């Protein structure tokens, strides 16, 4: 359809123009599923570390917002156990025009700034909020872990 | 005024900001003081300020790189996390603030914001409850002032 050319054109200036520290590697059997990779950005506890993710292009984009899953295991209050990303204003904002830059530029900031209030994983969200400095320790660990 | 040390340091890092900015952002430091940055955002397309140009100014501050620098919007402007002299709260890098984040990730999440506005945490509590019980007013108010100031 007129989708696939739009998302083409997209992809291919996104990827030679991409965002500072973030790097998309386009597939072209299937540009439903993006490859990205999210350099952990300094002054974070992810500094020095790099998170492979994928945004999935659904079958009604870009109607509805794209589906975003870590593939790096990180530990966040917003990302799922197997990785799926939830970015709350993203969905509650979404538009058709809004772009795929600026959804992983999203991703990005909410992994820099977590919302613990509508957490995916309970667990870290709590942490945040109860040891904030622990949270970030643990952060940093797992970085130089998996990162 | 900054030590000149921390001048020293934030030198570097504007002229490569402002070699290459984000898209959307364009970054004009001024030709002698380095404690206040000019930078204009694009009104983002699909939102209300899209079509508008947004102006403001980034000041530093004393206590710079320690505390967060602090944004202001020249052009007047709707925004639920905008207040009355133009100061932009972004209350997640006030609370996430550490010396290495950088002045480019600050106007990152200045132009997120814009886009995803919290009301939350509204200084323009008018703009944040308006969004909450009445959006379609809230974009038409949004656009309003895109048009005649952007
Ligand atoms: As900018 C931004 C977006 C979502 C969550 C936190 C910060
Ligand atoms: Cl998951």
């Amino acid at each position: 359809p007129h989708i696939i050319r739009l998302v083409y054109k997209e992809v291919t200036t996104l990827t030679a123009d991409p965002p500072d520290g973030i790097k998309v590697f386009p597939n072209e059997e299937d540009l439903t599923d993006l490859q990205v990779t999210i350099e952990g950005p300094e002054g974070t506890p992810y500094a020095g570390g790099l998170f492979r993710m994928k945004l999935l292009l659904g079958k009604d984009f870009p109607a509805s917002p794209p589906k975003g899953y870590f593939l790096t295991k990180i530990f966040h209050p917003n990302v799922g156990a197997n990785g799926e990303i939830c970015v709350n204003v993203l969905k509650r904002d979404w538009t058709a025009e809004l772009g795929i830059r600026h959804v992983l530029l999203t991703i990005k900031c909410l992994l820099i700034h977590p919302n613990p209030e509508s957490a995916l994983n309970e667990e870290a969200g709590r942490l945040l909020l109860e040891n904030y400095e622990e949270y970030a320790a643990r952060a940093r660990l797992l970085t130089e872990i998996h990162g």
